[PDB]
C-alpha cells in the first residue's frame, strides 16, 4: 500500500482503498433504492459516530448487530474498492461525483458536517497511523494543503458547499458533529423522525448511551481495532482520538487560526451561520 493520490475527474484519491474502476461503478450504478439510507461526510467529520447511531436506530437499540460486525460492513463505503435491504451505506463523494441515479430516486442521505477546523486536526493525527496515507509533513503545510484541497476528496469548502445544494428536499437531513455533541439524544430523535423510526425510552435510550464515544472506543467492532495494520498502526495511535468539540484550539497557532478565517472567510463567502462559526 504505497500512501499516494490518483485523480479522478480532477478529484484526489488515495491508491488502494480506491481506483479508477471503484469510483466509476459508485458514480454511474443503477441500483440505488427507496428504502436505501446513505451517510455522506467529509472525512473526519465524524462518520463512524453516524454510522454507528443509525445501525442502533435499525435494531431499535439491539446492540447485538453493532457488537458481532465491523462497522465498515454495517455501512459500507460506495467508492472503496469494495463498493455495497434496507441498505446502509456511507459515502465521502462530492456531490459531482456521487451516485448521480441517485438524484431522482426516493432514497435517503444524512449529510454530517465538522467544524473544519477540527477535521483538520483530526485528519492530522489519523495520516500518522493511516496506512492508505501519506505522512502529515510540517504542521503549515498540512494546513496549506487542506486550505487548497490538497487532500484526499479535495477542497472541504467545495464539498460542503455542494452537497448543502440538497438543503431543503425532504429525502435530506443535514446535520453536525457539534449537535450531537451538544444533544445527542436529541439529534438521535431527529434523526429518527427523518428515517420514519420512531423508538421508545427504553430503545432511543439504548441507542444514545451505545453511541457515545467512550462506548465505541470499547467496542471492538466499531473502534477500528480489527483493520490489518497495513491499513492502521494500532501499536501507535487510535481511530477514535480525543471524540471532541474544538480540540482545534490545541493545535492551530494564532498565525494560523488567523490566516484560516481568512481563507475560510473568502470561501463561506454568504453560507448560513453553521453552529461551530463563532
Ligand atoms: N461517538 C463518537 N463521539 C464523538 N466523536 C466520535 C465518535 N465516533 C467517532 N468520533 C470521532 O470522529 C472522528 C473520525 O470520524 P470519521 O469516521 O469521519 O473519520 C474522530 O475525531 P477525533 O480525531 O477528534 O477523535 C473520532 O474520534
Ligand atoms: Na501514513
Amino acid at each position: 500500500l504505497p500512501g499516494e493520490y490518483f485523480r479522478y475527474k480532477g478529484v484526489p484519491f488515495p491508491v488502494g482503498l480506491y481506483s479508477l474502476e471503484s469510483i466509476s461503478l459508485a458514480e454511474n450504478t443503477q441500483d440505488v433504492r427507496d428504502d436505501d439510507i446513505f451517510i455522506i461526510t467529509y472525512p473526519k467529520s465524524g462518520t463512524t459516530w453516524m454510522i454507528e447511531i443509525i445501525c442502533l436506530i435499525l435494531k431499535e437499540g439491539d446492540p447485538s448487530w453493532i457488537r458481532s460486525v465491523p462497522i465498515w460492513e454495517r455501512a459500507p463505503w460506495c467508492e472503496t474498492i469494495v463498493g455495497a435491504s434496507p441498505r446502509l451505506m456511507s459515502s465521502h463523494l462530492p456531490i459531482q461525483i456521487f451516485t448521480k441515479a441517485f438524484f431522482s430516486s426516493k432514497a435517503k442521505v444524512i449529510y454530517m458536517g465538522r467544524n473544519p477546523r477540527d477535521v483538520v486536526v483530526s485528519l492530522y493525527h489519523y495520516s500518522k497511523i493511516a496506512g492508505q496515507l501519506k505522512d502529515p509533513g510540517t504542521p503549515d503545510q498540512f494546513l496549506r494543503d487542506f486550505l487548497k484541497g490538497e487532500v484526499q476528496f479535495g477542497s472541504w469548502f467545495d464539498h460542503i458547499k455542494g452537497w448543502l445544494r440538497m438543503k431543503g428536499k425532504d429525502n435530506f437531513l443535514f446535520i453536525t458533529y457539534e449537535e450531537l455533541q451538544q444533544d445527542l439524544q436529541g439529534s438521535v430523535e431527529r434523526i429518527c423522525g427523518f428515517l420514519g423510526r420512531p423508538l421508545g425510552k427504553e430503545a432511543l435510550g439504548s441507542v444514545v448511551a451505545h453511541s457515545t464515544f467512550s462506548a465505541m472506543k470499547a467496542n471492538t467492532m466499531s473502534n477500528y481495532t480489527l483493520l490489518p495494520p497495513s491499513l492502521l498502526d494500532h501499536r501507535r495511535g487510535a481511530f477514535l482520538r480525543k471524540g471532541v468539540c474544538g480540540d482545534w484550539k490545541n493545535h492551530f497557532t494564532v498565525a494560523q487560526s488567523e490566516a484560516f478565517d481568512r481563507a475560510y472567510r473568502k470561501q463561506m463567502r454568504g453560507m448560513p451561520t453553521f453552529p461551530w462559526d463563532e
